[PDB]
């Protein structure tokens, strides 16, 4: 019993973490196999990055202007490449803590396990959604960037997320591994805005499912409602709509508590028209939306990784 | 900025991690140099656990029950002991792994990370407070005795719980790493409950200062009050007393933002009479006792671990 945050552990990626610097530009990067990844801002300087020409900049850059330490040891950049916004340092020497890898491009709602790291050491480990408006709700400090978000599927470690920047009002915006931005987001010091958010439908639901296989039962009624009603509520409180595709993938949880989605729909209506009346649904005196129905299933049913 | 419920990375505590097998019962141990520490319960079985003699059992066992596993290698025992309600298991080979590491015995209040183990393998991570009441919130299931809680103190892992029990409110009840019980809790299968908690008073003070450090201010106020009325007021809502050595505690955090621990208090007072009238705090609805003033510190500051 319990549900707690849960982020994946986070050692695999803990033996990847390396610092990188350029100039007096110090950030964090990403050593598998032989290359490191790494922010190409890093290449920046004070009158570049307000708005810089990032293949200018590299093209007046050299293998040794690229200072690479895992741990202590130096590691030698014997190549430089850009592949939009990340950087990419050939190395000399393989990383033998390389775990099962692969890069995704996850879709908003989607939850991940952030490693926040400062000058190439880990810092702490923490759980973070992609928001629908494309930003994170992070915790990042100068220093941070280059810091990676993933999963870990099975024995494979998916990265998912790099940092790049904060956004004015104190959210965080960055790349896939293959240096595209999430959202409409680019990577110089400007006046960019991150638009309205909504709440993730999908994860209220999910989360409503764990109070359930908890104990919590309180907010359950006997109603149920179309997709199409609900969807029109939602609408009017800012929540994503809810597709087939939603109550498809909250199966398992509905078939493991016996509550069917339109009937958990049925109880959301109901506490978004009403509110909580001074009660908690696991500790929270707010619907939470960032727990994934995989995350449910992942820590109710106890999937482990190796 | 930003503020996320944050654990430690959990590498060096992932490399220790082992499974213990006894007739049926398997459970997670702790692989230190050549010693693996795991809870004594695992020597019991049904019959055992209500009432068990539990140096009777360990008289009646042999090297030869105990089934180490670390990964896939089977470790061969070499010997065993008991030590309170830990089983101490010597094993023919020194883990390889072996962080530098202390055993501590944390008091009420204090903070930690806790690597949730399935079968010698990690699940998650996440954040834990030891409450007033000896008891912790975490997310267990069956299968998760011998998952610890340790914090990295520089390089140091300092481990101060191991997970034994899950009490009939779904809060969960263990001991430190010499095997003493956190509070007055005994391990068999018996009619024990949790006393009534309280609310961490130093820890929300701790959380308001980093609201105010990443720009919520709407609960400050221009009134200061005295430790006795605070107290006074703090006993009326079942929230722990604030000592003279909290307020030196929360020394720093009060010279970084300029407002004295007395002022953070009176701005607490108003806020458990008046509520927060439909605003949050860091996200939150309610007033949050499980970051310590030195989680804040680490978390805003950028503390690293190596
Ligand atoms: C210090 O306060 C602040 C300092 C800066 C800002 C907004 O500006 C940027 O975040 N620019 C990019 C760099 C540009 C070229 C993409 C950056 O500087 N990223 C950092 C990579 O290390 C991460 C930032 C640093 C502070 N918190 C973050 O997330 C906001 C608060
Ligand atoms: C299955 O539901 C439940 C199964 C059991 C309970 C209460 O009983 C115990 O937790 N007894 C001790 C074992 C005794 C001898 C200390 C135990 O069984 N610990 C487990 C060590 O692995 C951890 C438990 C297992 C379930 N969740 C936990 O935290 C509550 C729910």
């Amino acid at each position: 019993s319990g549900f707690r945050k849960m982020a994946f552990p986070s050692g695999k990626v803990e033996g990847c973490m390396v610092q990188v610097t350029c100039g007096t530009t110090t950030l964090n990067g990403l050593w598998l196999d032989d290359v490191v990844y790494c922010p190409r801002h890093v290449i920046c300087t004070s009158e570049d990055m307000l708005n810089p020409n990032y293949e200018d900049l590299l093209i007046r850059k050299s293998n040794h202007n690229f200072l690479v330490q895992a741990g202590n040891v130096q590691l030698r950049v014997i190549g430089h490449s850009m592949q939009n916004c990340v950087l990419k340092l050939k190395v000399d020497t393989a990383n033998p803590k390389t775990p099962k890898y692969k890069f995704v491009r996850i879709q908003p709602g989607q939850t991940f396990s952030v490693l926040a790291c400062y000058n190439g050491s880990p810092s702490g480990v923490y759980q973070c959604a992609m928001r629908p408006n494309f930003t994170i709700k992070g915790s990042f400090l100068n220093g941070s960037c280059g810091s990676v978000g993933f999963n870990i599927d099975y024995d494979c470690v998916s990265f998912c997320y790099m940092h790049h920047m904060e956004l004015p009002t104190g959210v965080h915006a960055g790349t896939d591994l293959e240096g595209n931005f999430y959202g409409p987001f680019v990577d110089r010091q400007t006046a960019q805005a991150a638009g309205t958010d909504t709440t993730i439908t999908v994860n209220v639901l999910a989360w409503l499912y764990a109070a359930v296989i908890n104990g919590d039962r309180w907010f359950l009624n006997r109603f149920t409602t179309t997709l199409n009603d609900f969807n029109l509520v939602a609408m009017k409180y800012n929540y994503e709509p809810l597709t087939q595709d939603h109550v498809d993938i909250l199966g398992p949880l509905s078939a493991q508590t016996g509550i069917a989605v339109l009937d958990m729909c049925a109880s959301l209506k109901e506490l978004l028209q009403n509110g909580m009346n001074g009660r908690t649904i696991l500790g929270s005196a707010l619907l939470e939306d960032e727990f994934t129905p995989f995350d449910v299933v992942r820590q109710c049913s106890g999937v482990t990784f190796q």
